[PDB]
């Protein structure tokens, strides 16, 4: 049986998968930042295959390479926008569209987006405790 999984997403340099500013409105963006205690930037990885904080859904904001990604409310987003799937090698692909979570920087305010695969060390996503 699959059981959710909390863990935190871990990118290139090492640093996590963030809500920029800890805020858990909808639409907020993420970013890389670097790994910290904080809330928003503990993932729950569920079977149903949404991924999780503070109680909202991981969503790109569309379908397109290049689109950003953000949280919003879960039960309200339909499963192509929620549904992730992450691989043993760290690709971690948006189900509907198969663009995958890919980085955009080390600095400050780098928004994740999803894109074409192309194994780019942006786009591998480790888990940690
Ligand atoms: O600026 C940016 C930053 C990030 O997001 C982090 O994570 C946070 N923290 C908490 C605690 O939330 C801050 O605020 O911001």
């Amino acid at each position: 049986a699959m059981v959710s999984r909390s863990t935190h997403l871990v990118g290139q340099d090492g640093l996590c998968l963030d809500v920029i500013g800890g805020y858990s409105d909808n639409h907020v963006p993420t970013q890389l930042w670097p790994c910290g205690p904080q809330n928003n930037q503990l993932w729950t990885i569920q079977a149903d295959g949404t991924i999780r904080t503070m109680g909202k859904c991981l969503v790109p904001n569309g379908h397109d390479p290049g689109s950003y990604t953000m949280i919003d409310d879960c039960n309200k987003a339909d499963p192509n926008d929620k549904t992730w799937k992450l691989y043993p090698d760290g690709t971690l692909t948006h189900v509907r569209s198969s663009l995958v979570l890919t980085s955009q920087g080390t600095g400050a305010y780098a928004i994740t987006t999803i894109e074409t695969n192309t194994s780019a060390p942006t786009q591998s996503w480790g888990t940690a405790d």
